[PDB]
């Protein structure tokens, strides 16, 4: 309710569409030139976001102390414009939340918003046959297309995301940390 | 924000996914057993609402005082469960409206919202050929399966999603007497 209203400006001000080799996928802009994908949309050295086509500088798809993958990609972009930093709105650490707004911008679901309810500390999962961390759970009747999709409550930024079994949906938690390195 | 909130609970309350002959659609329930679909989904004397069989006792496409497309059909259900009555929710004019949400159940589209933004009375429409009267129109970056959507703002149910252009929406005004007839 109030959270909608959060997710509304959020797209509006932070959210792209943006097309890989990989597919159609939300993308969230972080900070400055600091943008997250999924790490199965695996940008090349450009992108296509909002139909145009935009030069990747940097990219690293974000492991924990053990190599285990995050299912994050962090981008830099080649672009003039720097997004609104949006950090204070991600935790230092996975929340949980009662209620959560999933937030879906692509060509497929454009502006479009789903309210997902209960929003689980998951833990581990296998992706893809990929082993995962920090997965944020939610009951989800999926569809590819979502992928990207930011999952928010109110006044947080909860995480991005990056697959769902049918029944349920799965988002890579947006931590605090990811985003600090350098300038 | 507050229009959200609102949508939300009248899908949870009164909304169902029907599948006809014609394809899927969106059934917004009205009072009683009575329901509006979009006319295109032309139900038979039974519809599979929420994949269960459900019979159609009773089925009028509605016209104006002409015999002009007002492109709804009201159904009377056969089933023992009763909508709440939202008809309070019903204007006695076409509304306009700074800030819509369109709302839609489908399996395309399962529990989604989407902000229209400013809802405009357009009047007449050829619509798959057909003039239609009584059309509210929106900026509506479409695609088919939204059909049966429901348009609303706070405390306001505007009316029922029946096509679009590919860059506008329309949908058939839900009026308040459309809804009187006998018992
Ligand atoms: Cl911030
Ligand atoms: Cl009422």
């Amino acid at each position: 309710g109030p959270a909608f209203e959060f997710a509304v400006a959020m797209m509006k001000r932070n959210s792209s569409t943006v097309k890989t080799e990989y597919g159609e996928f939300t993308m969230l802009g972080i900070y400055d030139r600091w943008a997250v994908l999924p790490r199965h949309a695996k940008p090349g050295p450009t992108i296509l976001m909002n139909d145009q086509e935009v030069g990747v500088l940097d990219a690293k798809e974000l492991v924990d102390k053990d190599g285990t993958n995050l299912e994050l990609t962090l981008l830099k972009l080649n672009r003039n414009e720097k997004f609104r930093d949006i950090r204070g709105f991600l935790a230092k650490e996975e929340v949980e939340v009662n209620e959560a707004v999933l937030a879906i911008n692509t060509s497929k679901f454009p502006n479009m918003y789903i309210p997902v309810g209960q929003v689980t500390e998951y833990g581990f999962l296998n992706l893809g046959g990929t082993p995962t961390k920090r997965m944020l759970m939610y009951n989800f009747p999926t569809r590819a297309g979502q992928c990207g999709g930011v999952l928010m409550s109110t006044g947080k930024v909860l995480g991005i995301h990056v697959g769902g079994n049918g029944h349920q949906g799965f988002s890579a938690a947006l931590l605090k940390h990811y985003f600090n390195d350098e300038q």
